[PDB]
């Protein structure tokens, strides 16, 4: 799969309002990861025992945590599919250290969706969404491969 210009441009425009404080986005979209599949929350030793969004909403952890994670996936997006150096380290950090199957890649993929459109009807529309669905789709296709290159899954 390959996306056209016009809908990197339309991946990368709503990124841009995400920009506009990605922590506070992070914060979202990883708390809406967790209430939607708890499951996921496993995953974090150094957040596992938060009980509450409250708890989630005042952890500084968590929230420098979403910063990382989402600047690391604005930097992929940017490259429009070029993302192989990128893809490397984050590959074989998810898949050996942290042990993240795609399925909850799917799942994180679900959480961005699901928050940009409640922030961003300004600029996630139904094409919009389409275009990010399919940024996020050859995301997980490509770590996909690279997690069978390292010996998982
Ligand atoms: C868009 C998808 C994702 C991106 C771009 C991303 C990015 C990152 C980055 C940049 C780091 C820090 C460097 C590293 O260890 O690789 C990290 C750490 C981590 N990620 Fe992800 N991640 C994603 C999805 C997930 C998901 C779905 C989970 C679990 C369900 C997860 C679990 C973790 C954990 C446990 C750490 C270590 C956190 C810590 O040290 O406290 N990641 N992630």
């Amino acid at each position: 799969m390959v996306l056209s210009e016009g809908e990197w441009q339309l991946v990368l425009h709503v990124w841009a309002k995400v920009e506009a404080d990605v922590a506070g986005h992070g914060q979202d979209i990883i708390i809406r990861l967790f209430k939607s599949h708890p499951e996921t929350l496993e995953k974090f030793d150094r957040f596992k025992h938060l009980k509450t969004e409250a708890e989630m909403k005042a952890s500084e952890d968590l929230k420098k945590g979403g910063v990382t994670a989402l600047t690391a996936l604005g930097a992929i997006l940017k490259k429009k599919g070029h993302h192989e150096a990128e893809l490397k380290p984050l590959a074989q950090s998810h898949a050996t250290k942290h042990k993240i199957p795609i399925k909850y890649l799917e799942f994180i993929s679900e959480a961005i969706i699901h928050v940009l459109h409640s922030r961003h009807p300004g600029n996630f529309g139904a094409d919009a969404q389409g275009a990010m669905n399919k940024a996020l789709e050859l995301f997980r296709k490509d770590i996909a491969a690279k997690y069978k290159e390292l010996g998982y899954q």
